[PDB]
């Protein structure tokens, strides 16, 4: 594998008793000791020495024990083929980020030169669209559905090029394909094992990278979790983004990238000149807890959380059924925390949200946000079952429905 091709010139030009130590004196920091309790788990303690560790600078790719525990999990969950490959051949490498957004952004940054082609299915994450836009890439939209990206659409799109063209600079082959394989923001649609095989196979034929942005992986209502692109990455073409935001803490800013050693190493260098490293305090906070828990301790917690949002999914749907009677259309969310609604008989919905819905104390995101062309009208809504109560959901839909009707009288 040649990683140099997928890389931007600036990325490749990146570069890595002691008085050398450009670190401040630890004994000069005000916060002396910490005690953090955990429900259905033990108690975390940050003693004098542990606190001095937590308050001082850290490795950059992450704290050693957080990186080891995560490495163990990535193998124990995806057993990536790349595990024992030579580094140059795309050997599996991990990297702790200050949220999964840091991982993705840095990856996009290290890949995209203005003019480069990117494969992505619309509607896609606002944050990533927002990331790629200033970057200068051409987003080629790949046709999706309830089961995700249609391998056939990707198959048709790729037919523009020849499988040899990937080797040829002068031929602008797609640098990567971007997907949310489980519970896509904003649709909530998840891919299938079959389709993923077809897509990976397509990635091989046309030789492009796959950035697997999977934050709602642990939040699968599916029962037996579907195998990942990383879990099937023979070549070493997968950059996989995991998040602790949806299960452990969004505020702590601790995410984790898993991909080929050369590519991960390219992001690590960028973070060296950007944030230096993620909060050593929070990395230790996560580490210590999920260490004393174990993989069983972790999997119990994940199950506990999936069955909360399962009822939240059940709840919002039990509401949509009641109030969106036949005023809109929706797919049962596969995973994650979003319900994606198609308001029947209306071209644009943005108006009757930030002007009609808000004044009614109900607010949910218009679909416009999830498209490259934000100007073009959307009859879509993205409703979050992450927080609102069944009562709240009921009171929310009863409003929304009212508004759907008024605009139907125009
Ligand atoms: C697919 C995908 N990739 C990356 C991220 C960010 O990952 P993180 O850093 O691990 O939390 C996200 C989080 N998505 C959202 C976050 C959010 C935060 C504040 C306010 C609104 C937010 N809305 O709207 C979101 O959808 C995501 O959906
Ligand atoms: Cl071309």
């Amino acid at each position: 594998m040649n990683y140099a091709r997928f890389i931007t010139a600036a990325s490749a030009a990146r570069n890595p008793i002691s008085l050398a130590g450009g670190l401040p004196n630890p004994n000069m920091f005000p916060f002396k000791t910490a005690v953090i309790t955990v429900e259905n788990g033990k108690t975390i303690q940050f003693g004098e020495e542990m606190m001095k560790r937590a308050l001082q600078y850290s490795p950059s790719a992450g704290i050693p024990e957080l990186l080891s525990w995560l490495k163990q999990l990535q193998i124990k969950l995806h057993n990536p083929p790349t595990i024992h490959y030579p580094p140059s051949q795309g050997q599996m490498d991990l990297c702790v980020t200050s949220g999964s957004q840091q991982g993705l952004c840095k990856v996009f940054e290290m890949i995209i030169n203005p003019g480069d082609n990117v494969l992505l299915d619309e509607p896609a994450y606002s944050g990533t669209l927002q990331s790629l836009h200033p970057l200068g890439c051409n987003i080629i939209n790949v046709a999706s559905d309830e089961s995700g990206i249609v391998p056939d659409s990707l198959r048709d799109i790729l037919s523009r090029w020849k499988p040899e063209d990937a080797k040829n600079p002068q031929k602008n082959t797609p640098k990567f394909l971007y997907t949310v394989p489980n519970g896509n923001n904003p649709t909530g649609n998840s891919l299938t094992s079959e389709r993923k095989k077809e897509i990976y196979e397509l990635a091989r034929k046309y030789d492009f990278l796959i950035i697997e942005d999977d934050p709602y992986y642990f939040l699968q209502f599916n029962k037996f979790r579907v195998p990942t692109f990383l879990s099937m990455d023979v070549d070493g073409r997968v950059i996989r983004a995991d998040s602790f935001s949806k299960i452990i803490s969004s505020g702590l800013r601790i995410g984790f990238l898993t991909g080929p050693k050369p590519l991960i190493e390219r992001v690590i260098l960028h973070i060296q000149v950007s944030t230096l490293h993620p909060s050593t305090f929070n990395q230790l906070m996560i580490s210590q807890l999920l260490h004393e828990w174990g993989e069983e301790g972790f999997m119990a917690h994940v199950d506990r959380v999936i069955d909360f949002y399962s009822n939240q999914k059940d709840a919002i749907l039990a509401a949509a059924d009641k109030w969106l009677t036949g005023l809109a259309e929706w797919h049962v969310p596969a995973a994650g925390m979003f319900l994606w609604i198609k308001v029947k008989g209306i071209n644009d919905v943005k108006e009757l949200i930030e002007e009609k819905a808000v004044k009614m104390g109900v607010l949910m995101l218009p679909g416009n946000a999830f498209y490259v062309d934000s100007s073009a009208p959307s009859p879509y809504l993205r409703a979050s079952f992450s927080s609102a109560s069944p009562e709240q959901m009921d009171v929310a839909f009863q409003v929304l429905a009212q508004l759907i009707k008024e605009s139907l009288l125009v």
